[PDB]
């Protein structure tokens, strides 16, 4: 590795040793106001950096040696997509309630797997007449002029969990400020004191025992 990798990593460690808790987190797919609305409800709490998944491999590898801690590197195994490395004073139950708990929403994006079943809600849309009343039965959203304004018949799924979301369902939708995604960031592990703490075992658990030191 050229001096700017071993340079890169030194400061990826130095985050690493700097805190008792150290997590890997994915921040793929986050659009830039969802990513100011994370911002604002762990700016305080957490530690973030940013890198190469190569080299967040290596400095949680090199960490692990240098602190005498091996358990540290194992949290390379976790690291995928848009990895990044999350430090912390607070316990892995609240950081995973943190991070998971309070969840962004966002809009589908047309082409996207619906990760859920997508439904719109009956009512006015506040809307004045024109195409758009023709755009919403274009993608089987049944709908009419009442009072005035473009409204929506009934509550309906538009698309089921598994299906692709069409573009142009997918502009209406957004059009409606529908966002019937959860975005942020995504616990993959969290070490501590020698644990490795999985996804599963932080949601089933929910808690620490015997709260904080």
């Amino acid at each position: 590795m050229a001096p700017w990798k071993i340079e890169e990593v030194k400061t990826l460690k130095g985050l690493i040793k700097s805190k008792p808790v150290v997590a890997i987190v994915d921040m793929m797919d986050v659009p830039a106001p969802q990513l100011q609305e994370i911002r604002d409800k762990i700016r305080d709490k957490v530690k973030l950096r940013m890198s190469r998944n190569t080299l967040i491999i290596r400095a949680l590898k090199e960490a692990a040696e240098e602190l005498n801690n091996p358990k540290l590197a194992e949290l390379a195994n976790y690291v995928e997509r848009g990895a990044a490395i999350l430090v912390t004073d607070m316990n892995p139950f609240k950081l995973y309630k943190l991070l998971e708990e309070n969840k962004s929403p966002a809009p589908v994006r047309g082409g996207q797997i619906a990760p859920c079943d997508i439904k719109v809600e009956k009512g006015s849309t506040g809307m004045p007449p024109g195409p758009f009343l023709g755009e919403l039965k274009s993608v089987g959203i049944p709908a009419a002029i009442e009072k005035g304004k473009i409204a929506i018949k009934e509550d309906k799924v538009v698309v089921k969990k598994g299906e692709v979301v069409s573009p142009k369902l997918a502009a209406v939708l957004d059009r409606l400020g529908i966002k019937p995604i959860k975005v942020g960031l995504n616990i993959l592990a969290v070490y501590e004191d020698g644990i490795i703490y999985t996804p599963d075992v932080l949601k089933v658990d929910e808690e620490k025992l015997l709260a904080d030191i």
